[PDB]
């Protein structure tokens, strides 16, 4: 009711909705820091230790011991770059054949795929399946080995659980990736793609609906990668049209941006 | 005076506040990577038969993480060996468990922490027993009777002198019970994963570098003895200044962060 109460009604939205927007930011950033360093494990464990020292068995209970490390991620996962060239070889090796995602059936024949070897059991159905036969995954696959760095795909709803979410990739390069490589050469070495996925429907709204005072303010954060076609990322409403706050967003990739929409319920 | 008075005190606590933030959230991020790694020498030195880690590997993969652990000068992997297994442990990696003072043959001790899996940066450290240096011993053993990460008191580092603090994981063997006692914690240890917390030269490049810093003076304090505070960064100097909570993880121990103007 009071003028000199509204002020205060807006500091308080904005103190609210900043730090609900540094635990995001930061909360991603810890779990992009580990599968990081998953990337790095298999690298090291998996193709630069002869033998491997890195089955299905020992990653899904590395993965589940660590899981603590990565939240806001419901799993990892490591999928093998598989030309069509060696398809065949690559699954009587494995003793299963590459699928889709959409229903999966046997991959019909591409120039390449992406199938999931390694995988944390919670996300135990992505195993054989091509991470290239979806396309949010298969264009991350792409910009992840052509950067060398981190990417993040648009807000898609996620295998089986459906849950809107985005996927992380990191691309892991073969020992022969030359330094200061070109595009063309960390192609050519590329191993594979270390993936995981963030739930964010679920482990957001965890997060968020657990701390003070979430009853009364509403929380939206968006994809605005395209100005003009803003993406719903979280959140879904009745609130107060009067007034509101944005909160800075960076999820890590610069091919991506992102903010953080507050308001109150009325 | 006078309205400066109060704009002075605000920038005094904006800037102390922001630099403990700073600090804490670096050694946080340190602390659970150093975690990660001792679940990764259970898993691939103890679950895995035979074991499916070394010394080159544990060399590649921390140096590889190395950024993922910033106020870390280096980490090691210290063994749990018992003086009737000395003999085999010895012959096996084929070199003795040396002191840490002089680097000397070892004398017999019912127990021994050698190091066997050592960052290049720490390299210094390999066959070294943890447990011949006080402050090192003391971590070793609430490390493992507890089950959590424990820090020591601000000590001189090996090699640099650097002043500083050890971090220190447990690693179980999977033979450990669900819900266990201290004696059987004790019973089931296999090793120590360890970090140097090099305070004197990494924070002082973390903090020394921050815009206004030639205005206040910062010190960091071991506080775990209220009538005896440790400095763990800063001078050895005893009007208006500033307390910056710190909480570095380990309840054993408690710091402050104090921020103060020249003038
Ligand atoms: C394995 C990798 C990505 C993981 N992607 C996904 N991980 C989990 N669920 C999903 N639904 C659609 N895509 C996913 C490699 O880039
Ligand atoms: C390997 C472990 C401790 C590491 N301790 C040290 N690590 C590095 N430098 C030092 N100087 C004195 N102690 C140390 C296990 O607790």
């Amino acid at each position: 009711m009071d003028d000199a109460n509204k002020i205060r009604r807006e500091e308080v939205l904005v103190s609210m909705c900043d730090q609900r927007a540094r635990m995001l930011q930061d909360q991603f950033s810890v779990s992009v820091n580990h599968v990081h360093a998953l990337a790095i494990l298999v690298s090291t464990f998996h193709y630069h230790k002869n033998p491997s020292a890195i089955d299905q068995e020992t990653f899904a209970e590395y993965t589940a011991r660590t899981a603590f490390e990565r939240p806001l991620l419901s799993g990892v996962a490591y999928a093998e770059k598989v030309v069509n060239f060696e398809r065949e070889m690559f699954e009587r090796q494995h003793n299963w054949v590459i699928k889709t995602m959409d229903r999966g059936e046997p991959s019909p024949v591409r120039d390449e795929y992406a199938p999931v070897i390694f995988s944390q059991d919670s996300v135990s159905y992505l195993e054989s399946l091509d991470m290239m036969s979806g396309e949010e995954d298969r264009e991350n696959i792409l910009r992840a080995r052509e950067t060398g760095k981190a990417v993040l795909t648009s807000p898609f709803r996620l295998l089986e659980t459906h849950h809107l979410g985005v996927v992380l990739t990191f691309p892991v390069y073969k020992s022969s990736l030359p330094e200061n490589p070109t595009v063309e050469e960390r192609i050519a070495a590329t191993a594979g793609y270390l993936g995981g996925a963030f739930d964010v429907e679920s482990l957001v709204e965890n997060l968020l609906g657990q701390l003070a005072g979430n009853q009364a303010i509403v929380v939206h954060v968006y994809d605005i990668t395209n100005a003009s076609d803003p993406l719903v990322m979280y959140g879904n409403e009745e609130a107060d049209r009067s007034l509101s706050h944005e909160s800075k967003l960076d999820f890590g990739d610069p091919f991506r941006k992102h903010k953080m929409i507050c308001r109150y319920h009325q």
